[PDB]
């Protein structure tokens, strides 16, 4: 809900993209989960996706001050066979 997606077909590679709202001219550090229970900036990339790819993934951005941090999710739903 409010989720944006991705969809990739299977085998081939994705650049999944961080959608936390951040600031430019911060030189951010970047770490992403799958929650379980390219020119674009801090995306992860996930090579030869399947099927158990798919789920929901979290990337947390942290700016280097170590005060402060962004979230943001998206979904990566793999669907060639």
């Amino acid at each position: 809900p409010g989720t944006p997606e991705v969809k990739v077909a299977s085998s081939e590679d994705v650049d999944l993209p961080c959608t936390a709202p951040w600031d430019p001219q911060v030189p951010y550090t970047v770490s992403w989960v799958k929650l379980l229970e390219n020119e674009r900036p801090y995306s992860l990339k996930i090579r030869n996706t399947t099927s158990s790819n798919s789920g929901t993934y979290r990337c947390t951005l942290q700016d280097p001050d170590g005060q402060r941090n962004l979230s943001g999710k998206v979904i990566l739903r793999v669907t060639g066979s």
